[PDB]
């Protein structure tokens, strides 16, 4: 029935930094797969009211999408890439685990994955 609050994307408390991987993280990676065709279901946080998603925060309660990503890049959230990789992966896994195995929006997830493993896999170097 209700959604929950959406993720934070800035805290007073918790360090901030800039780094060239985030940088690269927001300005390449994250703008890759916004752009794809399949990125629109990943772009906000799932409406599970008006989705329709059955139990949808009942199952996932790591809930993460590319809006939250992008506005935490935005806003110097993350400390490290890891933690940025690890959302983007937490968005997949979770599109995985609540939805069957072959579903299109499995599919979708899977394609924006492969494009994100590649686009991961040029990360510079540290500065
Ligand atoms: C990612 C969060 N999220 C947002 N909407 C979500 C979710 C979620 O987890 N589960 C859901 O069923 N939902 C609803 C939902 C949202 C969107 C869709 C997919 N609609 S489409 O783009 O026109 C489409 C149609 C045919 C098609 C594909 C995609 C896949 C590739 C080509 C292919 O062979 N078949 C299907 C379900």
């Amino acid at each position: 029935s209700m959604n929950p609050p959406p993720p934070e994307t800035s805290n007073p408390n918790k360090p901030k930094r800039q780094t060239n991987q985030l940088q690269y993280l927001l300005r390449v990676v994250l703008k890759t797969l916004w752009k794809h065709q399949f990125a629109w279901p990943f772009q906000q946080p799932v409406d599970a009211v008006k989705l329709n998603l059955p139990d949808y925060y009942k199952i996932i309660k790591t809930p993460m999408d590319m809006g939250t990503i992008k506005k935490r890049l935005e806003n110097n959230y993350y400390w490290n890439a890891q933690e940025c990789i690890q959302d983007f992966n937490t968005m997949f896994t979770n599109c995985y685990i609540y939805n069957k195995p072959g579903d299109d929006i499995v599919l979708m997830a899977e394609a924006l994955e492969k494009l994100f493993l590649q686009k991961i896999n040029e990360l510079p170097t540290e500065e």
